């Protein structure tokens, strides 16, 4: 497929989100679903468009699978690639580290030369701090299944519509 979606998940929430995003784009012919646990950093070179999904764990940390491959990301040339991000988090229980993982990954990947696409508004959330916020916007789609499960479907539909334009679809 033209778009490669790489996700990491601990309790399965991020995977379900990834599956809905794939479905919203039109299926396997449009988006390849890849678990980062089974991937090598170089697998990311094969796509011009990437979607990175990662839930925040422990104290504002990367999901373990993303944690593992983090240092290897330096070996991938991201120049010219357009990358979107999404993450699962808990704004109530971790109000000081909401969606930190997504922020940590975007900081690293954008520093390697990629173009971030898919900024999302912060107004629909209530949190104190997040490493995923830049100039009053999230760097990617923030999902909260713990506190706002009723908003997920529409958030995904809206975000995917937004990305289609930016990914040339
Ligand atoms: C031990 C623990 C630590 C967590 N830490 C954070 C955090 O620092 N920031 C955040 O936004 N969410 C945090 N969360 C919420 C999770 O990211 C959230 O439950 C998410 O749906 C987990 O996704 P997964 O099933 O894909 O791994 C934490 C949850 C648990 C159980």
């Amino acid at each position: 497929a033209k778009i490669g979606l790489f996700y990491g998940t601990q309790t399965g929430v991020t995977q379900t989100i990834a599956e809905s995003i794939q479905q919203e784009f039109g299926g396997e012919s449009i988006v390849d679903l890849n678990d980062i646990a089974n991937a090598d950093a170089s697998d990311l070179n094969a796509y011009d468009y990437l979607i990175i999904g990662c839930p925040t764990w422990n104290v504002g940390e990367l999901q373990s699978d993303w944690e593992g491959i983090y240092d290897d990301l330096d070996s991938v040339n991201f120049q010219g690639k357009k990358v979107a991000y999404f993450g699962a988090g808990d704004q109530v229980g971790y109000s000081d580290n909401f969606q930190d993982a997504m922020g940590i990954l975007e900081e690293k990947i954008s520093s390697l030369g990629s173009q971030t696409v898919g900024y999302w508004p912060i107004e629909g959330y209530d949190f104190n701090e997040s490493k995923a916020v830049r100039n009053n916007q999230f760097v990617g789609l923030a999902i909260d299944e713990d506190n706002q499960p009723d908003l997920t479907k529409n958030r995904i539909k809206t975000w995917v519509s937004q990305l289609k334009s930016e990914f040339g679809l």
